[PDB]
């Protein structure tokens, strides 16, 4: 449905090309007719007049048009060759430029596998258009046209064969909505499949260390056979589908030579009367049955573009808050965290009633204990997740009415997870912005004293590097990370071991001397103060002190 | 290639099922023929007979005999595909257990999207199964068949008729080789667009945190329109080769009509023989055109199939190495570093000449800078690479003489990174073995102080995870890989960041191992200051000035 005007909204700029293999189609089409008249009139004509010239002319003619029809068909195969290749990319183009743009829930919900698998099923609508254009152009017509010739042949041979169409119908409609179970099926398991296989193969280090090649092979097996259960129950819907529409083919057939021949025996027609319309059939019946043929391409085309428009449908990031005000432009210190609550789906809240003050432009620590919301602090800083009761403020200003290019650009966070992409240093390190010169690049890297080991690589900062960046250490890419932060510029700097930063440290041994401290216990902030002051009230944060040193 | 050995080798079981299929398909054609006679005898000698009886029971035998080609049609369809899907799932499930016991070096060299589109490009070969195989079958046959026929029917057009097959054969090979060319060239940036996919997503935090929403989708775009231009040019080739095949086919019919009318002009054969001629050309055009008509999908199946092959040909890790399990079945400690040299791939030396011992029980740990080689030796530890000179005593024996599987189920090694698979907790945790009693995985939980929070998460050890593990948060994930490795009961612990049993610590901070037993300091790939924390500080080397740099 709106899928359906999405492809006509695509389709309307290539009017001239849809066009052009229509009109190309109807000269096919009529050579095609034309054609058969070579060998009607060769032995009706030639042979018993006994004429050589004409005999030349005539074939060199039927060549010349049998010629012409070879070219259209070329003509008309390279358009819509080409048909199929826009709608394609266009299709592909839309959908991965709008997965990128999904919040993050969503990509923390689905597998990866089934996030591109549908990607990869983009295939199946450009292998419906191309094997179904000339179809559904050239057969329609000829149907209609031949059911007009048919009615003017005869009447009661014409209404069994509108029998034999209406059994058709029948027969299609009783066969859609299984053959579109079939298809989702299918499709769902080669997602699983895919999902299951590519988690398999990036994380081999830990499969290889513990030994568990038998698991991974047996569960994979598991899920191969169960592809191949849907397909096979997919390949049966097809074959009793082929199956009985040959039968209503072949039986019609039979059985209209059966009643023509039982009508020439008494006195309806004559001889004659039945071979034309039996020859004529030729351009009823069997465009009706290309155009039901093709039931399996178009069933799988609209389950694929269903598939595709299950996320198309969802909303953006950008597309979930509202407003930008875009007044602010200096971000820079008073972080406000007022009566924020968070809870990570339908999970036990895991962040409760806090209020915490930053100070302007200072080195702020957070100290809690592992299964508390530090890193829940850093992500909802950066609008990851909105919270639920709640306002964010900037320097007065709120993180709801902010733009989130703003948001990302301004804000630096360097996690533990360090991501390194395929492609040369200088890409990895200079991955936001596409325009800065060598010398910041330069500058950043020394800062985070990532220029020894890189200029120790072969390529200076033109090496490359695998992907996830095996090529290099865990120190490295850490290192390299961290410069990549520190080349954005950043105003408001998290680092998870008058620019404010905040330093989300396990260790207590760091986070002395850092100004303000905020001990975050049970989703809450218990205590907070400069380190002297959380040892002078011997609070939880002596305690967390004198066990851990 | 050789990949036809295997196929040969996966269809001999199958024999019977192949045999039914050409008996099936015989009889299919056989029914075909017989039953394309009803025009003629209905017109020629029946109606012109003036026979009622007569047509009911010929019309009733011809809607019978076409129900039995039905049925035949519809058992020998079931066994092609029954056939197809037995074929597919044998070679993929060859493919992957063979890529999952491949060397470190295949992994860290390629990407993780090469591998799996090799993988999901075996689909061709279920294609070209179900659709040629038929064809091929009756087809040879009937072409043979109706070239006798027309022979001792007529010898002055079989030559034409020849003629029209030697056409045929000159345009097949000439168009054998860029379509192959074609076929691999879209293989393989459709391996390189489904390798930038797999890598955009996990990893779409960076992205979004960077900005780069907008540079990601022009390289994305780019790779589409590489994919979408290769695709053109074998399109373009299809095209080319049906549109020179068609004007073969079409031009020779209507010469043999030219070439027979001429005949029939002079005083030569009748316009029978002709119309005999041309009724036996549909038994021998058609069928050896439709082989033709395969010489596309056919070879995007035969590309498909030498990819794999070139995934198979790799050498396993089992076999780069001589098994000596003898005895042998403790590594308890007395571990040897003798005379060592390890390079990575082709970039430089990173371990010098390394000569050290670590004693068979105590907790030992290794220090240097970043680069020099701690994980390497952890790493080697393993064996994910072997030492390229040299060789690792565990006790007395190297490793090279010790089975694989006893060196990987001996030592455990918890690394910077922590890979947490979709699933549960409790099959998470059991990842080794899958038959565990829960009484070990809760006293392993309990030993890495990881059992609190599994405690606390919903439906206990149920806790679905997602992929990555994204249901935890960090510290949750390495607390689970400890207790994971710690599960496996490992003669050496090797422990990195993550936090009689031979432990070897690789520590970044040196405040954090002060009190084990012996320290090895790593620089330029050496072991040039070895020994206990008091022996160092003392000597004012250079872990001394390491130490006050940390403090
Ligand atoms: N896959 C690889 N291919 C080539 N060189 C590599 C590869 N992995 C690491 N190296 C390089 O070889 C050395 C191995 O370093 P290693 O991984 O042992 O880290 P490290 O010295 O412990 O440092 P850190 O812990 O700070 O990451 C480094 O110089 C690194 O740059
Ligand atoms: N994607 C997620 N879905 C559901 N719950 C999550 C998700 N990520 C984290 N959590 C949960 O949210 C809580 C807070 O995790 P968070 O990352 O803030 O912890 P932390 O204190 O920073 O961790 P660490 O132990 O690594 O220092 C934990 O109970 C964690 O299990």
């Amino acid at each position: 449905q709106n899928m359906m005007v999405k492809f006509a909204g695509f389709l309307k700029p290539l009017k001239k090309t849809v066009l052009a293999i229509f009109l190309a189609s109807l000269l096919y089409t009529a050579l095609g007719i034309a054609g058969s008249f070579y060998i009607k009139f060769l032995f009706d004509d030639l042979i018993k007049f006994e004429k050589l010239n004409d005999l030349h002319i005539i074939s060199a003619g039927f060549a010349v048009i049998f010629l012409l029809q070879i070219f259209l068909n070329y003509y008309r195969s390279i358009l819509v060759t080409k048909l199929g290749m826009s709608i394609d990319k266009s299709i592909m183009m839309e959908y991965y430029s709008h997965v990128l743009k999904l919040p993050m829930n969503f990509f923390n919900s689905r597998k990866v596998g089934e996030i591109i698998s549908r990607f990869m099923d983009a295939s199946k609508i450009r292998q419906a258009i191309s094997g179904a254009t000339l179809t559904i152009m050239i057969d329609t017509i000829m149907a209609v046209i031949g059911g007009i010739l048919l009615y003017i042949q005869n009447s009661s041979l014409f209404f069994i064969s509108f029998i034999i169409i209406l059994l058709y119908g029948i027969i299609v409609t009783v066969f859609n909505k299984p053959i579109q179970n079939a298809n989702r099926q299918i499709m769902e398991d080669n997602a699983k499949l895919t999902s299951a296989l590519v988690e398999s193969v990036k994380g081999i280090e830990t499969i290889k260390s513990f030994g568990a090649e038998e698991q991974t092979e047996k569960s994979t097996r598991d899920k191969i056979e169960t592809v191949m259960k849907s397909s096979f129950k997919e390949g049966m819907l097809y074959i009793n589908l082929s199956s009985l529409t040959g039968i209503v083919a072949g039986l019609g057939g039979i059985v209209i030579l059966w009643a023509g021949a039982y009508n020439v025996i008494k006195g309806n027609m004559s001889g004659g009367q039945l071979l034309a319309f039996n020859a004529l059939l030729a351009y009823f019946l069997t465009p009706v049955k290309n155009l039901i043929d093709l039931q399996p391409l178009i069933q799988t085309a609209v389950v694929a573009s269903n598939r595709l428009g299950e996320i198309l449908e969802l909303a953006t990031e950008k597309e979930l808050r509202e407003d930008s005000d875009d007044f602010v432009i200096s971000l820079k210190g008073d972080i406000e965290f007022r009566n924020v609550d968070f809870r990570y789906g339908l999970r036990k809240p895991v962040l409760k009633n806090i209020n915490l003050t930053i100070p302007k432009g200072k080195t702020v620590a957070i100290v809690g204990e592992s299964g508390s919301g530090k890193t829940t602090l850093a992500k909802l800083l950066m609008n990851f997740y909105s919270p639920e009761k709640g306002d964010i403020l900037i320097n007065g200003h709120s993180i709801k009415n902010i733009s989130l290019e703003l948001i990302r650009k301004k804000i630096a966070f360097v996690s533990q997870d360090v991501f390194i992409f395929s492609g040369t240093v200088k890409e990895n390190l200079a991955l936001g912005n596409e325009n800065v010169d060598m010398d910041e690049i330069i500058k950043a890297a020394k800062m985070a004293n990532a220029h020894d080991f890189i200029e120790k690589l072969p390529l200076k900062y033109d090496t490359f590097l695998n992907e996830s960046g095996a090529n290099l250490s865990e120190g490295q890419k850490q290192r390299l990370a961290i410069a990549r932060a520190l080349l954005k510029k950043p105003d408001i700097l998290i680092l998870d071991e008058d620019v404010t930063v905040i330093i989300i440290a396990h260790r207590l041994s760091t986070i002395v001397n850092l100004d303000k401290i905020y001990l975050l216990k049970d989703g809450e902030i218990v205590e907070s103060g400069s380190h002297t002051e959380l040892i002078a009230l011997k609070g939880a944060y002596f305690k967390m002190w004198k066990q851990t040193e």
